[PDB]
């Protein structure tokens, strides 16, 4: 049994970049993630991308911390951290008059979550598909946003969490929370893959676990809000000639959900999709299925007539673990247990997010913390 400060229960994007920023502290620290590795789950399955804030509703908590979120990630983590991203704008586009009019909304959304007029630019049909040579010719105008990037969240993810490993972070993996119990003392117990005894003791548990963030704590008897979910499944294609884009395309949020995308990937390839199917039980999150695919061919062509979708490398899928209550995000302490914290319903765009939702999940344990003198916090993951 080992005793500690801090359990952190999930070592997606969330769950890792909390050990990066508890790293920096005098503390004991150790996270658990239940598959063999690191962000096997949504932040596996996801398209990786830097939101600038021209989508999530102004009033809540989903465009608060994209707002932080993005400028931590741009000024800070990117300076120390060394992992595949590029710049890429946004390019979202209309089809009709009704799709048109919700981009004069989504300009407004983007000034209200403070982007600067200097980078969105509403472009006619002719301004568009001369930016964007290969774009469906029948869209009728499309609105330009500077200032997103693409990063792979896998290779982010890891890089934080060996980050924090450096600077005495505890990672367990093939570790899965099974019970959790409150001590008169004030502490937690807790049981590791059934195990009949427990595997630790510690002050604070961080709730990061994805789509099982709501199991977590009703298990520890702290909270009893409910998620449900959104699983959309993509495709990557490749060898589609003379193909290219200089923008990261997207239909119409408002009209065709969030984050429905043609995009040119780091390693060259493009990603299409996602579908959108609602309530899949938890443990079939990332499950693909035949269905699928023929949504996608819809989708791709729909935005980029020329696309071939034969040409098809991988199928995966992923989910959007949803607040049932709030359609938000979840960034507070339980309200039946000051010592647990949770990070839950990390819908879209919580990978941006992510860092601005990890500084807030460090105060809400409520500590006078001491830093470590000797910490700056750069790791170069090696990849090629
Ligand atoms: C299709 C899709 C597209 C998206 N696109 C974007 C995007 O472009 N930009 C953006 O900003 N956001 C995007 N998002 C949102 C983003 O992917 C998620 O917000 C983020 O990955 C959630 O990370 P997480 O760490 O909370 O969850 P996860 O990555 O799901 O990790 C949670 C971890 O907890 C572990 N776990 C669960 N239960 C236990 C247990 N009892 N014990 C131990 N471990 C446990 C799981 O194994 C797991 O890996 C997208 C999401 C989806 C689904
Ligand atoms: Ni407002």
């Amino acid at each position: 049994m080992e005793t500690r400060d801090v359990l952190i229960v999930g070592g997606g994007v969330i769950g890792c970049a909390t050990a990066y920023e508890l790293s920096q502290y005098k503390l004991k620290v150790t996270l658990v993630e239940k598959h063999h590795y690191l962000a096997q789950e949504t932040s596996h399955a996801n398209s990786g991308v830097i939101h600038t804030g021209i989508d999530p509703n102004p009033h809540k908590l989903t465009a608060k911390y994209n707002i932080l979120g993005k400028k931590l990630w741009l000024n800070t983590y990117f300076k120390r951290l060394g992992f595949p991203r590029q710049k890429i704008r946004t390019l979202i586009v209309a089809f009709n008059e009704m799709e048109r009019e919700q981009l004069e909304v989504l300009k407004q959304r983007g000034i209200a979550n403070q982007i600067n007029l200097e980078d969105i630019q509403m472009l006619s049909k002719e301004e568009t598909l001369k930016l964007e040579p290969y774009v469906n010719p029948e869209i009728v105008a499309g609105l330009k946003i500077e200032g997103s990037w693409a990063i792979d969240p896998v290779l982010a993810s890891k890089c934080l969490a060996l980050a924090a490993q450096q600077n005495k972070v505890q990672i367990c993996t093939n570790t899965e929370v099974t019970n959790i119990s409150k001590q008169v003392d004030g502490t937690y117990l807790v049981w590791t893959n059934n195990e009949t005894t427990p595997s630790f003791k510690v002050k604070k548990i961080i709730d990061a676990a994805g789509h099982y963030a709501d199991y977590l704590a009703h298990l520890a008897k702290a909270d009893d809000f409910e998620q449900t979910t959104r699983r959309g499944q993509y495709v990557v294609v490749t060898n589609q000639g003379e193909l290219h884009l200089n923008s990261m395309v997207f239909m119409v949020p408002t009209i065709h959900g969030k984050g429905v995308i043609v995009s040119p990937m780091l390693d060259g390839n493009f990603l299409v999709g996602p579908t959108a199917l609602d309530g899949v039980d938890k443990e079939a999150t990332r499950y693909i299925t035949k269905d699928a695919p023929c949504m996608l061919t819809k989708i791709g062509k729909h935005m980029v007539p020329s696309l071939n979708i034969n040409n098809a490398l991988i199928s995966f899928a992923g989910s959007r673990p949803i607040d049932k209550a709030t359609n938000d995000f979840i960034i507070r302490v339980a309200h039946n247990d000051p010592d647990f914290v949770i990070l839950g319903g990390m819908k879209s765009p919580g990978l941006t997010a992510a860092p601005a939702i990890v500084r807030e999940a460090v105060r809400l344990l409520n500590w006078k913390l001491t830093k470590k003198p000797n910490w700056n916090g750069k790791y170069n993951l090696p990849w090629i």
